[PDB]
Order: C-alpha cells, then structure tokens, then sequence
C-alpha cells in the first residue's frame, strides 16, 4: 500500500543498513519532511506498535515494524531487478521509480519474480534484499489460503502433533495427501488430492498449511 | 501519482468506452464512493479544469482532463501487459493490480514496456490501449 507507515519504516531500515542511528533527524532530512511531520507521524507508529523511541531518542522497529520494513525493502529492491533486468529503465531513474513500486507491489508478483529473475540476491545497487524466505521463496493456513474456486496447492504442514480430533487422520493418508502433496483447496474447505476428497474439520482447516 | 483524480477520470474513461453515460450515480457505485463524496470530488475536478457538469448532470472530460485520462488507461494496459506476458502473474489478478500500478508507473517505463513488449494493442482483457501515440513510441 502506499503508506507513509511504509515510507517511515523502510527508511528506518534504510539509515540502520548504512549504519546510520535512526535519529528523528536523520528520518526528517532523508524523507524531506519536517522534524514536527516525523514527530507526529512517529507518535502514531508507536500506538500502532511499529516503532518505539529508544533512549538517545534514536527510533527502534518492534518486531511487527521490522517485518514491514522488510517486506517494503524486498518490494523496492524486487522491482529494481524488474526495471534494470526486464524492463531497461535507465539506470538513473531505476530507484526513484521502485520508490513507488514498492508500494503498491503484491506478494504474489514478488513471487513470480523471484521465479522470473535470474538472481535476486542483491538489488542493483548492491545491497542484498530481504524478507525472501518470508515470502517463501511454514506456508499458509489451508482456511486462509481457501478460495471459493478450485486451486491447486503443496502441502507444507499438517500440525498432527497440535491436533486434538484425530478422526480425519486415517481420511488424509488413504486420499495421499501428506507433506510435499499437490493438493486442491477451495471454500467448507474441501482438500482433493488422489482423486479423493478430503473436507476438513475447523480445526485442520485453521491448522494445515500450503505454500504456492 | 496515486491520485483520486486519476481514480476518477480512469472510471469516467472506463465508463464511456462502455457505452455507458458518466453520471456522477455511475461513478458513485463504480468507485463504491458515495454520492455526496462524488460531489465534492467532482467538484474539485471541475475547479481544476479536468470535468464539466453536463447538461444531464453527465460528466464530460476536458481535453485535459481527457489526456490525462487516457494515460491512466494507458499505464494499466501497459502494465497488464508485463504481468501476463512477462511476470506470468495469474490472470485473476492481474486487473487489480494493473489498478494500483497504473498510479505508480512513468512514461519512461511505458516507453521501455512498449520497446519489451511484442504486442501493445490491446490489454489481456481486449480493450485496445490509448494514448500510444502521444507517449512518443
Ligand atoms: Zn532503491
Ligand atoms: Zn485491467
């Protein structure tokens, strides 16, 4: 999305990779706002639980915060790969324009990318991009994952050892659908795989999960 | 830019290569924007010089507003393009994500999708892509 939450995190994760104190300051002069703008703003992360002003007033990313940054630093960096490697952009204008790509970019291309690019270790710049392995290139939750039309997806993980019924463990192993299983999910949420059906119980369908 | 302008002028665009008349009710329900929200919005197109009122309380596109329209339409079907043809991002996604690039995306890249591309006549979708012409290439 195009938030300003985005832009102040990943300029947070910006100054820190260049080994730069995430100063207040610092965020102002890189973003071009004005030190009361970053204030205001910072105080509205904090409540989202985003970031939090250290001691020397220097702004650290909660966990949640972080993984934003990131998410919006591998989108930027994704894009430039795009731009440079796909498209041609000139080079000179490659970064200014992955600036707004990140956000507006979906997890889905960054996927399709990553399969489509030849290296994505590092953005053109040099500097290696994050969150890959977060993008997942352990899944999804089969429930969240469920469409209401047929799709096709790798079982990633079962949660056997997080069950309380057991009743659908016999039903999974004769439709052959275990971990590593191109199985079909859909939206109650009915797993095909083997031919056979398997239509999962709240807590299967919470618990298992399937990448893409 | 992520312009609501660009949201609307977009839709106007839309509406009209629908066959359909830009009422401010048509754009309400395709935006999903309220009625007195159009207004205000319309309103302030108007005052910028990109949409009239018409007559029948349609809306008619400046030649400005028309252009800019147009390059709108343009960035979506030029981006569509590269997520079918390049990215192989799944069909079904394809549209609205083209609806949030279409914001974000340069003459400069346009240019370049236009060099890349084999075909730029039309969108995966069918409708023929505008403004070619007047981006140079
Ligand atoms: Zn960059
Ligand atoms: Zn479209």
């Amino acid at each position: 999305l195009v938030d300003t939450t985005e832009m102040y995190l990943r300029t947070i994760y910006e100054l820190e990779e260049e080994g730069v104190t995430p100063l207040r300051a610092r965020i102002a002069e890189r973003l071009e706002q004005s030190g009361p703008t970053v204030s205001q703003t910072v105080a509205r992360m904090e409540r989202d639980g985003l970031v939090v002003v250290a001691s020397d007033r220097s702004l650290q990313m909660t966990p949640t915060g972080r993984t934003l940054a990131t998410a919006v630093m591998r989108k930027h960096r994704l894009a430039e790969r795009l731009l440079t490697d796909i498209i041609g952009l000139d080079i000179n204008k490659v970064h200014d324009e992955a600036c707004r790509w990140e956000h507006v970019m979906s997890d889905e291309v960054e996927r399709r990318l990553v399969k489509v690019l030849k290296d994505v270790s590092r953005s053109p710049f040099g500097n290696p991009i994050p969150g890959l392995d977060e993008l997942g290139v352990p899944g999804t939750r089969v429930i969240d994952a469920a469409t209401s039309m047929p799709r096709k997806v790798r079982i990633v993980q079962i949660n056997e050892i997080f069950q309380v019924e057991t009743d659908q463990f016999t039903q999974l192993l004769d439709a052959d659908i275990r971990v590593g299983s191109e199985v079909e999910i859909v939206d109650h949420i009915t797993l095909s795989h083997n031919g056979k059906d398997v239509e999962l119980l709240d807590d299967l369908a919470h618990t298992i999960r399937i990448e893409e």
